[PDB]
């Protein structure tokens, strides 16, 4: 990981709550931890981002504690000002002790970050189905507590036992999808970032024949890998 400076802002948990660019929905306070943040676009990486984990501190001697706090990347920040806007709850969480309430008055503040490991606490890589599935046809997942520091650049599925594999495609965020949709229970292979290389992470059984629409399924697998810098 490098070390990067910028200015972060904050809104609202209205806006927080409200669906950001990955498409978590409201999963995305759970996900975070209360501590979601929006990106700018080379954190983002249209949605190849999403659930990136980062050490964010504040510059304000007085008002920042020096640990400062965790944020996850579950938005795209448009403005053009800051390389974050954090939740107010992870805005709050880099100030002092006490101090909270105080940091929240300056809006904006100089912050320093650093990219670091997800870590889900007893939580394998999960696999939720949308919504907007459509149960033969057609299959939107979401891609959930997504461990380590990479990113999931590429991905596979097939049915349960069988070799014929066929790509999915990242439709938004963290929302991939296929309209080709093998019969039976479906497993996944996933390519992720470890140094410079792709690595292939294999979920042997992942969905069940008679998945269903609103349902996080455990994937069987978890990641650990870390993407250079």
């Amino acid at each position: 990981r490098c070390l990067h400076q910028s200015k972060a802002a904050y809104f609202s948990k209205a806006s927080a709550l409200s669906a950001g660019a990955c498409g978590y929905g409201s999963l995305a306070l759970g996900l975070s931890g209360g501590h979601l943040a929006a990106g700018v676009s080379s954190l983002y990486k249209d949605g190849a981002g999403c659930g990136a984990c980062f050490q964010i501190r504040c510059k304000d001697s007085t008002l920042c504690s020096s640990e400062g706090t965790r944020i996850t990347l579950t938005d795209l920040n448009h403005n053009n000002e800051t390389d974050f806007v954090l939740s107010s709850r992870a805005f709050m969480a880099m100030a002092n002790k006490g101090m909270g309430r105080d940091i929240l008055k300056l809006g904006i503040v100089d912050v320093e970050y650093k990219r670091i490991p997800c870590e889900y606490k007893n939580q394998n890589l999960a696999v939720r189905v949308e919504e907007s599935s459509q149960k033969p046809t057609y299959l939107a997942i979401k891609l959930m507590y997504q461990g380590g520091q990479t990113e999931v650049v590429a991905m596979d599925v097939a049915q349960v036992g069988s070799a014929n594999w066929n790509f999915m495609s990242r439709n938004h965020g963290a929302v991939w999808d296929t309209s080709r949709v093998p019969n039976g229970a479906l497993q996944f292979r996933f390519v992720v970032t470890s140094g410079f290389d792709g690595k292939w992470i294999w979920a042997k059984s992942v969905l069940p024949a008679e998945w269903k629409t609103g349902v996080i399924y455990d994937s069987g697998v978890q990641i650990t890998d870390i993407a250079k810098e």
